[PDB]
């Protein structure tokens, strides 16, 4: 039964970028009478740029242009119709609502979710999506909001950001937030945005263009995320949790192995009763709990992430639409979803069962997808 | 049985401890009527329980303990011994180098250099070395130590941090160092130890003990050095260059997909031509200059490592003495050394040409063993 869902894609709803164009300090959105589509702004390393280009508009237009790609669900589904995929499981894009006021948060992220649904609700069957939630609002009210999105037709999950309430995955806060999730039986989409600290990258950075904080940043940092989760217990606290984690894992089914060894060669960890006997290893949290997406460009990687979390386990994306062709027609087939879909097929095999599982059949029979 | 070589090894030589103990600044070394072994002092942090222990026999011992799995030549032999290892490349741990005066530099790295040619002459066959560089120091300088290890017995190459001159390894004037350690048909086997800033593990890491920075701060640190190396256009311009990755290219074998997605999809590279139609992508780049260590614990890792480098450029390490069993007799065999092992088994097959490739005989071809 060889449908194609995409379960990594993303969008920016009109009710999002309205609300970003309201705002006056980043993340914002400015729309500029010279250029067609609006300017989105989240690092403040750029708002001197704004200044720049406000006044001399010589100076480039700073920040990310919020193209159709973005922000236009007819485009969405012409990406669809144009790459061979069937249904997509959209979700919103980085930074999500974490940047929020704590009483406005709630207010806005059921216009958007609402707005998500209504979307998916022009489609019927090719369109479900994974609600954002709001973090930066007092725990009882992400509660609430969790509640809300899972009677929302077309809901699906959950997109997490790895800042959590804002100290990260494995804050004891985020125990019942979890635990809510779970039982609600939403899939759990954790994706990295806050990537690594740009000194890590060196005086040279700029000369390789985004290379290294997309390249390396995001996939380590959803790595350290997932690690710290599984080192503070959470998957052994919230037994019916399930994540779906970006990029393959980042890193995670390369550095399994090294993670376990150092674990059990830990004096610290020993020595207080950390390492139990009975203790679940990240391998079996790996066959568990976790999926990943194949978005990893090789059947190198894809590999390591099949040998480590199974076949039925791996779930095909193509991260629409952060990557268009640079030179080839955008509105023409996406390279940076072929590589992918490529990768499967050199993995697994052309028309294996593995390979239609992968593909789409995986996120049908886990996502309820019909 | 065909070879078994550990590449990657390590050790702090007397003339290193020696060195340490005379430093008042950080990293330095302190004796103790109390304890048997020296404490290597390497935190800022530490300076405060020292002067505790320095003025109390009553106070905990500060830093690190400097045992003889660290210190002693014996003790590694013993270690080859129980663990199946017939030939060990030893190298100098961090912090290395990287710590001292430009003018002193030199003199100590000549010292220590000369000391593990030395040391691996006590154990003719079964002991050869990665040589440490004085790279605080003028890179004139850098280059006469070059020329000054290569010309000493069992020394087979050099072993470098990813901080280079100071500046990471897209340094441009680190450049004339590649070259020189390149003609001299030097392997570089390239090591991690600055990790990650500790904020990115958040504020509860010290209740994982030492997982994040080891696990993954370690491999991280390796895979954005190499991959600065490489968009720096360094292996292009040091065509001779060979790079020995530790910890199997830290994630660089689960990335490299990633990697040349990110460079052939970038508007600021393809536009400033620096995505022409005839660039050596870096799986080129895996398979002609770089060399994958196998400390890679599991055999996923290393099945992935294999297909980026290919069988023949693997070769086996147990990064000793730094994973010692916690419960188990130090004494005996190493479980961090048997993983690994065991690792090449299930991934290729004991017994295989491919097995006897990875354990050691890649080595032995490599370096001239
Ligand atoms: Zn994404
Ligand atoms: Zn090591």
């Amino acid at each position: 039964t060889p449908v194609v869902v995409d379960i990594h894609t993303h969008m920016y709803p009109p009710s999002y970028i309205a609300m970003l164009e309201k705002r006056q300090t980043i993340p914002l959105v400015r729309t500029f009478p010279q250029a067609d589509e609006p300017r989105l702004i989240l690092l403040s390393s750029e708002l001197a740029a704004l200044d720049a280009a406000l006044a001399d508009p010589a100076a480039k237009l700073p920040g990310r242009p919020l193209s159709t790609h973005f922000a236009s669900l007819a485009q969405k589904m012409h990406f669809m119709d144009t790459n061979g995929i069937r249904v997509s499981v959209i979700s919103l894009a980085n930074p999500w609502f974490d940047f929020l006021a704590p009483d406005e948060a709630p207010g806005i992220a059921d216009a958007v979710n609402a707005e998500f649904s209504d979307m998916c609700a022009q489609h019927v069957g090719r369109l479900f999506f994974f609600a954002a939630l709001p973090l930066s609002a007092p725990v009882d009210a992400v509660k609430a909001s969790i509640e809300r999105v899972k009677n929302l037709k077309y809901c699906r999950g959950i997109i997490l950001g790895t800042s959590g309430l804002g100290k990260g995955l494995d804050d004891p806060h985020l125990l019942p937030v979890f635990e809510a999730v779970a039982d609600a039986k939403l899939l759990v989409f954790l994706a990295p945005h806050y990537g690594l600290p740009n000194e890590v990258y060196g005086p040279r950075s700029e000369e390789y263009g985004h290379v290294l904080p997309l390249a390396l940043g995001f996939p380590m940092e959803t790595t350290i995320a997932v690690a710290r989760m599984y080192m503070a217990g959470v998957f052994d606290h919230v037994r019916n949790l399930q994540m779906l984690l970006a990029h393959s894992g980042g890193t995670l089914p390369f550095l399994a192995g090294r993670i376990e060894s150092c674990i059990v060669h830990d004096g610290h960890l020993v020595k207080t009763g950390k390492v139990p006997k009975d203790r679940r290893t990240i391998w079996t949290v790996l066959k568990e709990q976790i999926y990943l997406d194949a978005v990893i460009y090789s059947e190198v990687g894809l590999q390591a992430a099949i040998a480590s979390s199974g076949a039925d386990r791996l779930m095909f994306g193509t991260d629409h639409p952060f990557f268009p062709p640079i030179e080839e027609d955008v509105q023409g087939p996406w390279d940076s979803s072929r590589l992918n879909a490529q990768a499967v097929i050199k993995a697994v095999g052309e028309g294996s069962s593995d390979a239609a599982a992968v593909m789409g059949l995986n996120a049908v029979r886990v996502l309820s997808l019909k």
